[PDB]
């Protein structure tokens, strides 16, 4: 049992570069137009405290140099939506493959396709944390780079990344360049809030654990709904509903564990720790895949 | 500092399904030339104690079923390589890409596209352990999915999957159908041996920590080469080389912590585990990325 990330070979074809004066980051081209962070427009003097509006009125369309491999795309129109830029091309992307723009629910996963220079360099899977923030690995020249999932045929993009935190985070915006969480695109140190673990996800990977022969955790007690968010609030664990005890009903099915009782042996495990033990070959506990992940991994 | 596949595109491209009798698995479809697993031929009931040469002198051409998506392929010829067979087709894949066949070193990491019926399902990052097995996430149905690295436009492949060792990981072979290590394709449970630790790639990760800014784990003491070896012998991790060092040049010199000073460091942490701390995030020590591995995330 592994992070997995989706294939991505559909959204390696739509990578391009984006240039603004000697400012360079990646873009996503999809039928003809370019999506990109709009602080492709800042010099280093500017992102302090960046007025996009009144920087993007000295800007004209032959000032976005966008690069796909070998070819200049030619810019014929540009305009703002909210963080992002979109840039009009005279060519539709051929390798635009079918695809929508979902704005995620924090506790879901994506695949991110790390870029630098509209390259393509490595894939690896994230959760949208509580605190809408992503616990990312991003460099400079990497913003532009996006989250997607894979729906049969279907990529649905739902991030795009934008900046660090001072806590090594990262934080971006949908696609229609709205920020998860309360940042906003200038170079200040800004604050997340409480980070809280997504409860149902570690349930998840504690039954794709017992299904991964990994069961020593498990224990003779049970809990109720109620006793086990007593001390869910007291780790910062997200509250346990009914909703997510039904989206772990399959998981608990094909295992024959109770989630309840699954939620008494967390409750140990919070209130004891692994005592040097581990699971899944971790000696933490694991938020980062949602039960759909799991289920997706154990067929 | 995340676990990052290369990504996956120009190999999505070279997956195919094959079929030979109710047996189903993956092929890689390079230039007119299918590898896949030679037990493609077996029933459930030949697998215990295959003789692959008797299996496969029944089998003729048109036994194969080749499919690319919605196309099926024609097969013209094939033969058995070690424990791969090669299956030539009448139509060399457009979508091949540069690429060569590689055997690699216990110690080296390489991507995995995992498939399902010729159909990419997801991608994760591998090390070959010093006792040739891989810890991977792999289904029945998964055979035949390829390891690989990526190198400027090249995709050099190394490892395809053929089968489960009893404490849960991994066995394959390289692309001429040679195993790594002493393992048989048959089904039975075979031993692979003390798995010790690679301890390069331990000091890699130690130094990755570095440059992402955890430190806590750094020490006034520093060792000699043969001392440190002394108790990495102890705790199965390989013993340090200069060569070894040589290869940590640059991350030592990124962060100016001499690697012997990282060797004090790890002997701590060895001998008084982590008191409940963390590294880049886990409460392990990792050794599944290279020093190349750390330089290429941290650039
Ligand atoms: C992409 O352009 C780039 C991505 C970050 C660079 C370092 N790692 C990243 O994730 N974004 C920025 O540089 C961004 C530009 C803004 C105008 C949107 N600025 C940014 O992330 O500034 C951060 C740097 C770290 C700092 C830490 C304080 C302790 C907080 C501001
Ligand atoms: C692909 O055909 C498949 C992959 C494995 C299935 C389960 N997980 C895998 O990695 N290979 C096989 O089924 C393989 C066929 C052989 C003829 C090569 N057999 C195999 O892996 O048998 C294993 C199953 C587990 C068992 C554990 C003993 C405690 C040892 C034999």
């Amino acid at each position: 049992f592994r992070k997995m990330a989706f294939p991505s070979g559909k959204v390696e074809g739509c990578m391009v570069q984006v240039t603004c004066g000697t400012t360079t980051l990646n873009g996503l081209w999809l039928d003809d137009v370019v999506y990109c962070p709009r602080h492709v427009i800042c010099t280093s003097e500017d992102m302090l405290n960046p007025n996009y509006e009144d920087l993007l009125i000295r800007k004209s369309n032959h000032n976005f140099l966008v690069q796909a491999g070998n070819v200049q795309l030619r810019v014929i129109g540009h305009s703002m939506q909210n963080c992002v830029l979109k840039l009009k091309v005279d060519t539709a992307n051929p390798k635009t493959p079918k695809y929508k723009f979902v704005r995620i629910q924090p506790g879901q996963t994506f695949s991110v396709l790390a870029c630098y220079n509209g390259s393509p360099s490595g894939v690896y899977q994230c959760a949208m944390r509580p605190n809408f923030t992503i616990k990312g690995s991003f460099l400079n020249g990497s913003c532009g780079s996006v989250g997607f999932n894979i729906d049969y045929d279907c990529v649905s993009f739902c991030y795009m990344h934008h900046m660090e935190l001072p806590t090594g985070v990262h934080a971006g915006t949908d696609l229609e360049g709205n920020f998860y969480g309360p940042f906003v695109d200038r170079q200040t140190a800004q604050a997340a809030g409480t980070d809280t673990t997504i409860t149902v996800n570690v349930l998840a990977w504690l039954y794709a654990a017992v299904i991964n022969g990994d069961r020593w955790f498990l224990n003779r007690f049970t809990t109720t709904l109620n006793d086990f968010n007593l001390v869910a609030m007291k780790y910062n664990y997200e509250p346990l509903t009914q909703d997510h005890v039904d989206i772990l009903g399959p998981l608990s099915a094909q295992t024959g564990i109770a989630v309840l009782d699954m939620c008494a042996s967390l409750k140990e495990l919070l209130q004891n720790g692994m005592n040097g033990r581990t699971i899944l070959g971790s000696a933490l506990l694991e938020d980062e895949f949602t039960p759909f992940d799991v289920v997706r991994q154990c067929s």
